[PDB]
């Protein structure tokens, strides 16, 4: 029986059908050596074009021969897939319109929920599955770091056979993105393939932000600056990220994408202005610095070289007022407990069940030189506290926007929510 070396057993993602994005079932490998599941072969090849959906090679003769002999399936590959992914196969076992656009887009959306990529998010704007909104954060290794960029995705009716149309809604200073948000990227036009996904497109866009292609520009002036005055390009990129993409300008740490994600949990249909987001970022940075500094002193005074979740917990009690401290302590403890009792995951935040960045918080705790060593639980606890406080502030700020007949949180709604809440005013009144 066909067996593979263990190192060469294909992953689940490598066993997906390039057309429907479901697991390959009864895989049909065409003479061009491109594969698709039998339902997709029946719907897109046998019934209609009689051509390979990937390379357009004709396969009518091949199909005639092997349909008569019931030898369309690649039994060697089918054996391997059934052996290593039997449950995924079982869910497709009892079935005969595979390959349709609506099904493919829905499958990609479901896949995103199970496996989000690199702090990106994408989903339907309303009830039209063919129109999506996407959110990407500016890569850390780029002058867009800390920014939140919104994009629109328009799926064509014959997706995945034609590429999706992706454009920036947020203004950005980039040689390959113009004032309308049009993107010059190979994956969107010349190098599109039905097996590519929105996830891979967003990852490719993030990589473009890290490393532009100045030799094929949409804005020649920006490419010229990138090629002759990189410092000026970086400076202007950072400035635009602050002006339009909720950046910090590069001086302070940005949490805008995490604030936004928390906001969508407590108030899905409510937005936040850039000025208000700058205030939210000032709170998080100040709370971080107050807790981290207190924990630094608690480790030193007690002759401990490490800041652990115990110093974080004590610092929270010392710095926050009663009920806020009690809930924060409960949230940080819950996150450290969940983190310790969970498997290593894609991100430490996911292992802790948090939106805020555990890994980044840990890096900041070490970069600030608050102590010689920082335990793994400290950033989990601290990130959970910052997330809880952000959630409590956005909860009240959103309630102030609803009461004011507004759908967008602005500084007025934040200053109102904080002043009206006794404990929050005591915690943040001086920061404002
Ligand atoms: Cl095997
Ligand atoms: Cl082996
Ligand atoms: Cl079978
Ligand atoms: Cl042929
Ligand atoms: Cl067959
Ligand atoms: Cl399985
Ligand atoms: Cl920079
Ligand atoms: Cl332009
Ligand atoms: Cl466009
Ligand atoms: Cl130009
Ligand atoms: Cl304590
Ligand atoms: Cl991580
Ligand atoms: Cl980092
Ligand atoms: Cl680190
Ligand atoms: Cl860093
Ligand atoms: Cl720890
Ligand atoms: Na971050
Ligand atoms: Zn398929
Ligand atoms: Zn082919």
């Amino acid at each position: 029986h066909m067996a593979l070396p263990k190192d060469a057993i294909p992953s689940l993602s490598e066993c997906q059908c390039g057309i429907c994005m479901e697991i390959l079932v009864e895989p049909v490998t065409l003479p061009c050596n491109h594969t698709l599941c039998k339902p997709c072969f029946q719907s897109t090849v046998e019934k209609a074009s009689l051509c390979c959906p990937f390379c357009r090679r004709r396969v009518s003769s091949w199909t005639r021969y092997h349909t008569r002999r019931n030898s369309l399936v690649n039994v060697e590959l089918w054996t391997i897939i059934q052996k290593h992914y039997p449950r995924e196969c079982k869910l497709r076992a009892s079935g005969s319109g595979s390959g349709s656009a609506l099904k493919r887009i829905n499958k990609e959306l479901s896949d995103l929920a199970r496996d989000p990529p690199a702090q990106c998010s994408a989903g339907p704007v309303g009830d039209d599955m063919f129109h999506w909104q996407a959110t990407i954060m500016g890569p850390n290794d780029s002058p867009y770091q800390g920014g939140v960029f919104f994009l629109t995705i328009h799926f064509p009716t014959d997706y995945p056979f034609k590429p999706p149309k992706v454009a920036f809604t947020t203004r950005i200073y980039h040689p390959n993105i113009n004032s309308n948000g049009s993107i010059c990227l190979d994956i969107l036009r010349s190098q599109w393939s039905p097996a590519l996904t929105i996830s891979k497109v967003l990852l490719s866009i993030c990589s473009l932000l890290c490393d532009p292609n100045p030799d094929d520009p949409l804005v020649p002036e920006i490419a010229r600056i990138y090629k002759t005055d990189r410092d000026k390009y970086n400076r202007i990129s950072r400035e635009w990220t602050q002006k339009y993409a909720m950046g910090s300008g590069g001086r302070k740490e940005s949490y805008s994408i995490y604030v936004y994600k928390v906001l969508k949990q407590v108030h899905p249909d409510t937005g936040i202005s850039s000025k208000a987001m700058g205030i939210m970022n000032s709170f998080v940075n100040d709370i971080f610095e107050r807790i981290a500094g207190e924990a630094s002193r608690l480790a030193h005074y007690n002759k401990r070289s490490t800041i652990t979740s115990r110093e974080i917990q004590t610092a929270v009690r010392l710095l926050l007022p009663g009920e806020l401290a009690k809930h924060a302590v409960s949230e940080g403890t819950k996150a450290v407990t969940k983190y310790t009792s969970s498997a290593k995951a894609k991100t430490r935040s996911s292992r802790a069940g948090l939106q805020f960045p555990v890994g980044r918080v840990h890096r900041l705790l070490r970069k600030g030189n608050y102590s010689e060593r920082v335990g793994a639980g400290a950033p989990v606890y601290l990130a959970a506290v910052l997330e809880y406080l952000t959630a409590e502030i956005l909860e009240l700020a959103g309630n102030a926007a609803r009461d004011n007949k507004k759908t967008r949180i602005i500084p007025r709604h934040l200053q109102l929510a904080i002043r009206n809440d006794e404990e929050l005013n005591k915690l943040l009144g001086r920061v404002t």
